DNA sequence: AAATTTGTTGTAATTTGTAGCAAATTT
DNA sequence: AAATTTGCTACAAATTACAACAAATTT
């Protein structure tokens, strides 16, 4: 048949592990290298936005990602991401993607 | 300038930072890449769920499981919270 | 010329926020 | 014992989806 392909492996960054060999991992696990960092990095500063943070520098690589691959078709693009063509539209300002 | 970075080494063995943006795009021109016209049909839910998880993993790690403390970091609700743990049933 | 997509509605469906309380847990 | 956190629970407010349409643009 066809082999099973995990949700953590359809979106994969690759890296170089301990013997010089590219190899692909998935992307959350760079997002939990980049929080690994963030804490490790801050020390003991409060913060209160970090779902925002995070969400921005997601949503924007997506937003420019897709709509690259719809060569700018705003109705297309919010049908591939399952969101209206109204809150694409929006994000799209916020991010001054236009 | 910047606070998500991830680390990179190169051919001469020089690690470097960058920042998870560059790498969540490469994910998706990699995505894109693989599927030859196969219509996509929820890439935000999908992408989203890659980024929540090991965010909530990673507050609730930091926070010693407090969820109070936790949904307060991250500028949400408590209440959203509990309802995103047991999206992805981290309970 | 035809078919699609944009920009723009008001409106309704859903999700998140608010606060507040007793019970459980940490301090 | 006192303080903090949990697991609820209406209800309010903010976000998202809908659906319609002329006008602009693409095919």
């Amino acid at each position: 048949m066809f082999e099973q392909r995990v949700n953590s492996d359809v979106l994969t960054v690759s890296t170089v592990n301990s013997q010089d060999q590219v190899t692909q991992k998935p992307l959350r696990d760079s997002v939990k290298q980049a929080l690994k960092n963030y804490f490790a990095q801050l020390n003991g500063q409060d913060v209160n936005d970090l779902y925002e943070l995070v969400l921005a520098e997601v949503e924007q690589p997506l937003l420019d990602m897709v709509m690259q691959y719809t060569r700018g078709n705003q109705t297309r693009a919010a049908l591939m991401m399952g969101i209206n063509r109204g809150t694409l539209r929006k994000k799209l300002k916020k991010y001054g993607m236009n």
